[PDB]
């Protein structure tokens, strides 16, 4: 028992990071067969960040005005393209290391292991959600662009996000790995709202069906409640509505515990009209959105990779 | 910016993990040269784990009784010998993928990465603080057995923790690599107290320099205090006593802050008598104990392994 933030294994990604100069520039890129996915705007000076025209910029760039660095492997780039925000770099060696691997979008409340790297060597490894308005709360310093967001499923590294940018409130916004933004956000540096965020209502559930597995089950009521009239007082609380699809999501877990969804629901309903009166559930005195119903299932049965 | 419980990464002890079998019992063991390091609880049966005779037990033992697996690779033991509370298996290969690697003990309040497995296959890494009561807060399900926990330094893996055993509270006990128990347990089923938890005060107050390094500074108020009448307000919230050198390993962070380790302790204080008043610090609702001042300088300057 016990019920922890645990990401996934990272050793698979280790394996594929490198460090990326261009000019003054160093970030890290993602060493997946003879390719090198790092964020775009590495070819870019503090002035060119206003208002760059990346076309123009990349032209204006050589094959040898990249510098790729796998330790100390000093890697030849023989080819350099863009795909939206990301550039890849064609090298003359394709990574030994190279795991089996997909390039995937997750959708908003989905979670994911951030690999933090400067200088293509890891810093460390934690789990976080894709917030419903597309930024992450990350933990993210200068030279840590280029640090991918991953699942492992079986065997093979579903890479799902990849590290551009920091919001002024502290958040943080990046691209899937065909270097599209998650969000409305642009690589220039503008003022770009990010827009109501919202909590993450299956998730909230999910962690209270993990929070009755461990014993924690105070929270429960003999009430009832429809989809419809759960999704009423929860938008009140800015939180996301929950959909059937999410109520199907959350099955196993019903099962599992016993504990009808919409039952779950009636708890979370009088949780969110009271408080906790100065009570937690599984050590926290908030409600905790960072779950997904898989990741709960995942560290409740001990699946491993 | 932004501050989250980061993990080490896991790679370097992922190709440590092995599976260990003896007569019914399966957990994981570690495979470092060619030893492999697992509970000596392994040898028991559901009636040995009363009063388990380890000496005897282990002499009704022969190599052939140790079925080890890497992957599919299934090692052959050639040797067993037991210290303290852990079995080592002399093996034919010593692991191709050992990593650079010391055995320490932590002491009550430092913190250590955890790579979850079961079957010998990694299902996840989390942060976690040995408590000064020597259980740990972990995530561990039947067949953790064996998983360990761990810090890297420069690029060698300091092993300080292998995991024996759940108390009926949901916390977690196990032994150092030379399987000398943290805390008074002893590996047998009988009901064993943990004694009295606190909160490690020198953990949160690191915790406080990273939530001001991160622009939360709320808490900051112009009143200060001496360490002795810090401690006496500490002791009533069942926090553990702030050392002179616990003040002196906090040093960096006050320098890099610029506010002295007693004006946080002035802050503290207050937070401890008058409760947050609804507010939070770095997301939380309640004071954060299982970040060290390492912990916040490693994640706060990017420290890389
Ligand atoms: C990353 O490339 C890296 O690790 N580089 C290695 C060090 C050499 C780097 C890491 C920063 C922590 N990322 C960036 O430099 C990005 C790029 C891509 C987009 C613009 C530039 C600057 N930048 C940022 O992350 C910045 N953030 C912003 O500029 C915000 N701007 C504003 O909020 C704003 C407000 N008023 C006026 C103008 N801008 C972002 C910009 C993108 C949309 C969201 C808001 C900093 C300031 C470096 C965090
Ligand atoms: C671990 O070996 C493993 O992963 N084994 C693989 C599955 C085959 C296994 C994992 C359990 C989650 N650990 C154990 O089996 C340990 C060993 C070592 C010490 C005794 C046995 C049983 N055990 C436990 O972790 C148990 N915990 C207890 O028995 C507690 N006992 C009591 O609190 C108690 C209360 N009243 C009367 C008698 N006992 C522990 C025992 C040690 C001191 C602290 C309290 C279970 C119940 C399996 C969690
Ligand atoms: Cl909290």
């Amino acid at each position: 028992s016990g019920f922890r933030k645990m990401a996934f294994p990272s050793g698979k990604v280790e394996g594929c990071m490198v460090q990326v100069t261009c000019g003054t520039t160093t970030l890290n890129g993602l060493w997946l067969d003879d390719v090198v996915y790092c964020p775009r705007h590495v070819i870019c000076t503090s002035e060119d960040m206003l208002n760059p025209n990346y076309e123009d910029l990349l032209i204006r760039k050589s094959n040898h005005n990249f510098l790729v660095q796998a330790g100390n492997v000093q890697l030849r780039v023989i080819g350099h393209s863009m795909q939206n925000c990301v550039l890849k770099l064609k090298v003359d060696t394709a990574n030994p290391k190279t795991p089996k691997y997909k390039f995937v979008r997750i959708q908003p409340g989905q979670t994911f292991s951030v690999l933090a790297c400067y200088n293509g060597s890891p810093s460390g490894v934690y789990q976080c959600a894709m917030r419903p308005n597309f930024t992450i709360k990350g933990s993210f310093l200068n030279g840590s662009c280029g640090s991918v967001g991953f699942n492992i499923d079986y065997d093979c590294v579903s890479f799902c996000y990849m590290h551009h940018m920091e919001l002024p409130t502290g958040v943080h916004a990046g691209t899937d790995l065909e270097g599209n933004f998650y969000g409305p956000f642009v690589d220039r540096q503008t003022a770009q709202a990010a827009g109501t965020d919202t909590t993450i209502t299956v998730n909230v559930l999910a962690w209270l069906y993990a929070a009755v597995i461990n014993g924690d089950r105070w929270f429960l009521n003999r009430f009832t409640t429809t989809l419809n009239d759960f999704n009423l007082v929860a938008m009140k609380y800015n939180y996301e509505p929950l959909t059937q699809d999410h109520v199907d999501i959350l099955g196993p877990l019903s099962a599992q515990t016993g504990i009808a969804v919409l039952d779950m629901c009636a708890s979370l309903k009088e949780l969110l009209q009271n408080g906790m009166n100065g009570r937690t559930i599984l050590g926290s005195a908030l409600l905790e959105d960072e779950f997904t119903p898989f990741d709960v299932v995942r560290q409740c049965s001990g699946v491993t990779f």
